[PDB]
């Protein structure tokens, strides 16, 4: 991942 969220 890397980037976080949430989706
Ligand atoms: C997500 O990132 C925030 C900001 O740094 C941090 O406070 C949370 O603990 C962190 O969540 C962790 O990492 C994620 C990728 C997992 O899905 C979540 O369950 C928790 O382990
Ligand atoms: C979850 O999915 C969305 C839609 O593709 C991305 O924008 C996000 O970075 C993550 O991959
Ligand atoms: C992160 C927080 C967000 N409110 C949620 O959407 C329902 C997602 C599943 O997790
Ligand atoms: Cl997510």
């Amino acid at each position: 991942x890397x980037f976080x969220x949430y989706x």
